[PDB]
DNA sequence: ATGTCAAGGTCACCGTGACCTTTACG
DNA sequence: TCGTAAAGGTCACGGTGACCTTGACA
């Protein structure tokens, strides 16, 4: 049984900020909290998050990161690569 | 005194765009989408706002919105002719 | 040496759709391809092509971009986002 | 000539996401 | 040493919107 991403279903690549996450939630949750952006949804704040679609709600989408667990933590001030 | 407003998201109209009062930014989104044929899908309840902030957020309430405040898909011509009017 | 657009010669802004390509040129072949635009030369099929006249003839421009090695297959039918496409 | 208007085109800029680079660790 | 997981980095895709070009008309 297959590990998916917890944001977007999408396949995960692994164990991303704490949760099994995807390449592309990974380094938008990165970008986030890097640049510390802000986003604010048009919605009701519950949009959607699914590979299926082409764009996602960012204010939604960073927000499921955080829900489903991906820690800010994890995101380094350093910019180093690589170690644990 | 007032500018006259584009009837999609609020920001200042530059004129009659595809038969309603528009800006430029909605004029070229409803070009490109009609052009292109683009189907867009809300991830929410099909009802985002649609501001000059917010545009980009729902592309298809942005374009939803444009075809109910009156933007004519026959306004985009097949034939890509500038200028005449 | 900054790498020139090999289209029309201004400054290339990466390799775009396989060239060494400015962003006018990357748009210009996009729309193209995504409208399959078809163009007519109103001179002699043999503008030339440059920073300063790439908005003059749009058959020309089209056709510059097949000849350097734009490839067509690098402008995404289901628009999808971001990443790296494949090539063949 | 020049101003208006509204059509399509152009292109600088920016977010994205597949893939690439770099690590420490077991 | 070596395979691997997971950090950050790369950069070429697509979308956007200010502004440009055009052509009828006054
Ligand atoms: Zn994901
Ligand atoms: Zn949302
Ligand atoms: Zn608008
Ligand atoms: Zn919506
Ligand atoms: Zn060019
Ligand atoms: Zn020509």
């Amino acid at each position: 049984p297959k590990r998916l991403c917890l944001v977007c279903g999408d396949v995960a690549s692994g164990y991303h900020y704490g949760v099994a996450s995807c390449e592309a939630c990974k380094a938008f949750f990165k970008r986030t909290i890097q640049g510390s952006i802000e986003y604010s949804c048009p919605a009701s704040n519950e949009c959607e998050i699914t590979k299926r679609r082409r764009k996602a709600c960012q204010a939604c989408r960073f927000t499921k990161c955080l829900r489903v667990g991906m820690l800010k933590e994890g995101v380094r001030l350093d910019r180093v690569r690589g170690g644990r």
